[PDB]
């Protein structure tokens, strides 16, 4: 579980948004597996702008931020889940690290901010979903 509080929004993954979220819908996109909603009090988290490939995430099940090297957000292919059929998710980013898919929601972050949320895994990869291009999160 996890997620972003940016201004009056609230960014997780799309398959863990909830009824509030549905209905307060600002932004989803089920190939990013990122879902937005709107929110009634101010977050204090920052997003990162810049083309970092190093930084931190937080692993819930092993209750540890580990540094990371990460990959450039790409197109890559992914395999069937209880959320998903097999399909490709764009603007994801892998590391080697440790990740279960109860760590989606885990934020990754740079020296600017928040980078994105673990989205993917297996096999010692870890999957986080971009965030940094969506600039309409720091306004209105
Ligand atoms: N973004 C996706 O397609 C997710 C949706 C939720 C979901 O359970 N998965 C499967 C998944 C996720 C993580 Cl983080 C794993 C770590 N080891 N194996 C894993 C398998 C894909
Ligand atoms: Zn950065």
């Amino acid at each position: 579980s996890g997620a972003i509080y940016v201004g009056n929004y609230r960014v997780v993954n799309r398959h863990l948004a909830t009824h509030n979220d549905w209905a307060n819908l600002v932004w989803e996109d089920s190939s990013r597996d990122l879902l937005v909603s709107s929110t009634t009090a101010q977050g204090c988290d920052t997003i990162a702008r810049c083309d970092c490939q190093t930084g931190v995430y937080y692993c819930s099940s092993r209750r540890k931020h580990y540094p990371v090297s990460f990959s450039k957000p790409s197109l890559i292919f992914v395999e069937a889940s209880e959320y998903y059929p097999a399909r490709y998710q764009s603007h994801l980013m892998l590391a080697v690290g440790h990740s279960e898919p109860g760590d989606c929601g885990g934020i990754l972050r740079c020296q600017h901010g928040v980078v994105g949320i673990v989205s993917t895994g297996g096999n010692g990869l870890v999957g986080f979903a971009d965030v940094r291009d969506l600039l309409w999160l720091d306004e209105e």
